[PDB]
């Protein structure tokens, strides 16, 4: 049951995909149902990552069909800001995503190092952020888990979209993560509301306000008390926050999600127009 | 932060609470942050359920506010088909819940020696619990927790709805389990859909189901295959199930919350006058 509409086809960086075209090196990540391994094609000596997956965590947390989404989908983006999904392969055990392998790290990591990003820095992530998400919008694709963890930085530094295991077509109203026993819950109490594109606006905005604070604007110590400030918009801005990253946060952090600007709004915004690079 | 709209005085079951009231005898249940204990209360030797809440495990988990709401609701309540909660009172490190006392236990560990209700015994239980949600839904709540597990059996083997951690004023669009990082997910990908009493209807057609199968109607391996057996209306009959017990079932599983039948729909429908002794 792992025949996805994806490339599994071997490719001549410089016939199905085996294992054995691939020399393995150290885990660059673990995931949730296996390790992401910095890898390389034999023949070529091309760089890759190769996530592997087992198919028995796969089927007893019911995911299996959310995997076809997420490799359909990036494999058919081809985007300088994208991470690459060059294709897929499966044995008895195991499914093997061969993604593109970026060398400078998560976001997430980088954020950790520098505590906070100044806004030349911001800007020019949130230009090639808003440049990734528009390429993947008019696919009508909803990433809708844009964090810091999932974005990934190229050999020259440049942001990478990655982990589309959450991905879907606009509008959706499918859940993330279920959690507690549904046997008993109609469906108006288990199912998500519609929602489309706008999800990864705001999420945009998040990522703003935390390279520029350095935490996210809606932390709080428990689950329900992060639910209460998102649902109810509650945030408030450091001093040094200036006056034109405060507009742009605020105009991405809209509960309304017509509200939410489009991307083309952002990258003209004048505070990104002014720090950015690019 | 636990003073609640709710009574909390001494009662002459033939001045505040306080444990020394209270003789402890064996647990009756271990619920999630403290066990319910059967108690007595010393003057009068009234027979009672304790139900001990650790603050520390309530804050922990950021549920302080739906136990004010449990609080509320159900001491306010008076229906011989509900449990009572004759009051409260907290020390330094716990809450406590003067609960009625139910000597059968719970309908879930009927449904357990039983395997199965006949029609006669399912149709008597549907009326009572319709009785108990409709003077429920006179006060505007949802219980919104309706199984075998929250339904206890009085002295004479009647139905008595319990637990109302999760019982809210309609409308609601408050969620009952979170789990996963919400930090950068939008207000419309964590707030639940709009809800109201039709909520408890949609259960009670899944305990019908239950009652006369000895199984849920959309019993699956994983959480996903749940969730869409639900929000699908994926159910079948088995053949033993007769034509009235399949229409009322049918009638209440309905995914439009409005083209669910009234209480009063389902206390005069001819399945349930035909087989019910109440
Ligand atoms: N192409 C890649 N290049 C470099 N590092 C990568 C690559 N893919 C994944 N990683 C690393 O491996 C980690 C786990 O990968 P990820 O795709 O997020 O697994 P996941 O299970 O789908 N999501 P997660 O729960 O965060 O692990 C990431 O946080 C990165 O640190
Ligand atoms: N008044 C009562 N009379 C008799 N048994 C009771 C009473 N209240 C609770 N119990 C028992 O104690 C168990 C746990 O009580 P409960 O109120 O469900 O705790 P909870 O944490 O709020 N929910 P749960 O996760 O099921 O424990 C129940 O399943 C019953 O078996
Ligand atoms: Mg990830
Ligand atoms: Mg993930
Ligand atoms: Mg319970
Ligand atoms: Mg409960």
């Amino acid at each position: 049951s792992y025949s996805y509409d994806a490339p599994s086809d071997f490719i001549n960086f410089s016939r199905q995909w085996a294992l054995e075209d691939f020399e393995i090196g150290r885990p660059l990540g673990k995931g949730k149902f296996g390790n992401v391994y910095l890898a390389r094609e034999k023949q070529s000596k091309f760089i890759l990552a190769l996530k592997v997956l087992f198919k028995a965590q796969l089927e007893k947390a019911g995911v299996e069909h959310q995997l076809r989404r997420e490799v359909e989908i990036q494999s058919h983006l081809r985007h300088p800001n994208i991470l690459r999904l060059y294709g897929y392969f499966h044995d008895a055990t195991r499914v093997y995503l061969i993604l593109e392998y970026a060398p400078l790290g998560t976001v997430y990591r980088e954020l950790q190092k520098l505590s906070k990003f100044d806004e030349q820095r911001t800007a020019t992530y949130i230009t090639e952020l808003a440049n990734a998400l528009s390429y993947v919008h008019s696919k009508r694709v909803i990433h809708r888990n844009i964090k810091p963890e999932n974005l990934l930085l190229g050999s020259a530094g440049e942001l990478k979209i990655a982990d589309f295991g959450w991905s879907v077509h606009a509008p959706s109203s499918r859940r993330t993560t279920l959690c507690g026993t549904l046997d008993y819950l109609p469906p108006e109490m288990i199912e998500g509301r519609m929602h489309d594109e706008k999800v990864d606006l705001w999420s945009l905005g998040v990522l703003v306000y935390e390279f520029l604070v350095g935490k996210p604007p809606f932390e709080a110590n428990t689950y329900q008390e992060t639910y209460k400030r998102i649902s109810r918009v509650e945030f408030t801005f450091p001093d040094f926050v200036t006056e034109g990253a405060r507009d742009l946060i605020s105009r991405l952090l809209k509960h309304n999600p017509s509200q939410r600007p489009m991307l083309r709004e952002v990258l003209e915004h004048p505070w990104i127009t002014a720090n950015s690079s690019k």
